[PDB]
């Protein structure tokens, strides 16, 4: 579980980095 956050935690690093 928490594959969707996690995979938004990806996502957002896209525009955090």
């Amino acid at each position: 579980l928490m594959g969707l956050f996690n995979r938004i935690i990806r996502k957002v690093v896209k525009l955090f980095n």
